[PDB]
């Protein structure tokens, strides 16, 4: 929802080691590996739960 | 995609001179006529085709 103000709507998706662990992930950020994409949000549709997020890749990077 | 980041997306559609050339849309500009007619995208579908725009004619101008 903050993002929906910003000029510049995108999001940036990861990819995480092994032994995911979320308390992990919100804890420590070295979980999550360097390799990243950045790409743009098409759409927000939240039909069954209120995150249904549409990610592709576009611009990887590390 | 470049315009969605901006504020206001709006779109302009002129008028070709006769004789279409696509080369000639690239290289010269003065082809195209100096009626417009400038709208606002209502929304992407891009179902078959990478680009399949909406347009309207809104605001005329000369």
């Amino acid at each position: 929802r903050r993002k929906v103000r910003l000029a510049q709507p995108y999001v940036g998706v990861f990819l995480k080691r092994d032994d995911s662990n979320e308390s992990d992930v919100v804890e420590s950020l070295d979980e999550i590996f360097h390799t990243g994409t950045f790409a743009q949000i098409h759409e927000m549709q939240d039909l069954g739960d209120k995150l249904r997020m549409i990610v592709m890749g576009h611009r990887r990077v590390h």
